[PDB]
């Protein structure tokens, strides 16, 4: 079968030199519909960056959107079992920067995350989550404008990696044979009908997740870098990554310690200011968030652990639905709505496309385009802060103004 | 060296028959002081349990306390290295029934959390850590009150086993080259500089968490069972214990399909009641805890998310000071501290006494003698209420009598 993309007439490739992105004045950007309510959310984020861009730069830059695919419209296209064509990890490398709406993985199939299988496939090694407070958006907690953190989950290895074993299969038992028999282990409390999994997390891995935190705190004169882990349970895998995070800020950063330690400051080479570098273990990171929110800034974390703190610190600033998401490698970046599918509401224009327009704002402001990134924030800030909000909102809050997907959409654009 | 225990002279032990507690009206209840603060808040907790059975009883009742030992305390006792003494495990087994304050474990021996081989040593399989709302506590969210549920937290399994390799160490090495080798692994993305830790999810260890879970909620007519997991991501260890979580509802309580599924309703026998067995991906529960606490009760999960969701509930009703915790297997029971041993203040008889309290009311409890225990919950219900409470309440309100620790202990006698 041949390939069902078209590539843009106008438009043109953005390119990769010296690690610096080349943007051209009509870039083409691949975008990912999105299963479900992506059918709702997407076409409003097409217009509202549209907006953006034509706002920001009178004309003169313009995006030439090209739709590529994955997920359940995958199979539309390309056939039966094609829910993640290679042709579309091809494209996402090639254009360097693309987008996607949500996407749910079928079930019966023995098939991995969709989403997990675009970060490994694209080695898209930082889950960049930023979460801060929107004034007027209903939330749980007495003072979510507190919060205003960045997290950089590491998203190559940990057990996402997708290594385990079914209980009772032969490979467990080849499995847990090796490990008691020539590994000595005796600490498998039942070794019958038991599921295993394996865990790495490696030196290179968690420096350069940890190096993109520093610099982007340095970038973003940012005040501190987190090392979140539970390295008192696993001292070889959460533990190691919290080692070699302060390691790397020191050999390469030149942090220093602070009093007695364990903490260290990092000077800021473009502001003087110093950055500190600290560790707080996960558990009590749960409880710290939410007590003393405005302690905490970057955020760097194992991939599971920052998979369960970006979700949590979204709840908390009543940002569930308009949180933004990136994933970011080396060579490519894909940007995505961070919410699900939610097909009861597919095809209504109700939902909330709040989550995928923010990552497109991300988008925007990777590419270098920052007034028009700058321009969506404004009109997002203003939608809300106008109560003329969609249902998920409006339902929790008194005095609002009930829009639909498409109509908040164009309140964004009336707000920038 | 001869052991340093002195067993009660006046005093009956309790024991077991049929899977029952008989417990005399003078049990005698070893006890671990705890490291830091333990010193501060086991007097209080001694004092108020104390009262709170003369009060109910009228002195029919008495517990012989026995004091027995781990920790620094222990090394001070029985000498350099001997953190946690065989005497001790052979103690809480043979009087059924013990509480601890906080311990701490030293760093730089390669020595595994000590709180944690506790519950190993002595199968302590289930963490209790109900989590509800007390009226009158300063709290991060708008509405704590709608908190109230029940963690049955898994205590024997998951990556807890303390089953982990050091990077570049020739076991680590050893077992990637098998990974790799013999089980054809491919997804370590850097098998270099690489730390393993093994995951193991058995059937069994599984099977009797949620069994208790059930029954639990059966006992105490609770409304619903959530089987929360990360199973879309490890299949065959987190969504083995949903898999299994919900057979053994089907096969053991009657658990029958609601609507289309994937819910089941178990009937209490007792009161008719439907009880829910449901399930919640981990990310989302967090946010769900968060978002519609209400909809939530008694919570069944694998040792991390439990470690995770416990900490996380606790702060939001305000209790990260005051949260009760068990570890409870099939022969004995260890009540404990949920909170660190805070060094700093130890022996300032400042911290909250709260939490080895409402500990200790688990245990009166657990004994069968519910009529001590309420009149705990009613002491601590008051004091709190009667804003007569220590610093750490203190400071996050206005109008309020700061006490000392012993103070508040006596507040809450005062109280019942
Ligand atoms: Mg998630
Ligand atoms: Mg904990």
């Amino acid at each position: 079968m041949e390939s069902k993309v078209v590539v843009p007439a106008q438009g043109k490739k953005i390119t990769l030199q010296n690690g610096k992105l080349n943007v051209p004045e009509n870039p083409i950007i691949p975008y990912i519909e999105g299963d479900g309510i992506g059918v709702d959310v997407t076409p409003a984020m097409l217009k509202v960056v549209d907006a953006a861009v034509e706002k920001a730069y009178k004309g003169e830059r313009k995006i030439s959107w090209m739709e590529i695919y994955t997920g359940e419209k995958s199979t539309q296209v390309y056939g039966q079992d094609v829910w993640l064509p290679a042709e579309t990890l091809d494209l996402i490398r090639e254009y360097r920067v693309a987008i996607k709406g949500p996407l749910t993985t079928p079930v019966g199939g023995g098939i991995r995350s969709l989403n997990v299988a675009l970060r490994q496939e694209l080695d898209l090694y930082i889950c960049l989550r930023p979460v801060r407070y929107y004034q007027g958006t209903p939330s749980p907690v007495k003072h979510p404008e507190l919060t205003d953190m960045v997290i950089f989950r590491e998203n190559s290895e940990d057990i996402y990696a997708g290594i385990e074993w079914k209980a009772d299969s032969a490979d467990a038992e080849k499995v847990i044979k090796f490990l008691r028999e020539e590994m000595g282990v005796k600490k498998i409390r039942f070794p019958e009908h038991c599921g295993i999994g394996i865990k790495p997390c490696s030196e290179e891995g968690t420096k350069r997740l940890v190096r993109a935190a520093i610099e982007y705190a340095i970038a973003n004169d940012r005040d501190s870098v987190t090392l979140v882990h539970k390295g008192n349970i696993m001292k070889f895998t959460e533990g190691a990554f919290k080692d070699w995070g302060y390691q790397l800020a020191r050999e390469e950063f030149g942090g220093e310690l602070i009093d007695g330690g364990p903490w260290l400051k990092v000077k800021n080479p473009n502001t003087g200011k110093e950055i500190v570098i600290k560790d707080v273990i996960a558990d009590a990171f749960l409880q710290q968030i939410l007590l003393r929110p405005a302690e905490y800034d970057v955020i760097a974390c194992m991939n599971l652990n920052g998979d369960y703190i970006s979700d949590a610190l979204a709840a908390q600033v009543g940002g569930i639905g308009i949180a933004p998401g990136a994933n970011i490698g080396d060579e490519c970046a894909l940007f995505e709505a961070t919410h699900g599918t939610a097909p009861k509401y597919a095809g209504q224009d109700k939902v909330n496309p709040g989550s995928i327009i923010l990552s497109a704002e991300m988008m925007l402001r990777h590419m270098g385009w920052t007034e028009a990134a700058d321009l969506i924030v404004k009109g997002m800030e203003g939608a809300i802060n106008a109560k003329t909000v969609t249902y998920d909102f409006e339902r929790l809050m008194d005095g609002a103004k009930l829009l639909k997907c498409s109509e908040f959409g164009d309140a964004i654009i009336e707000n920038m």
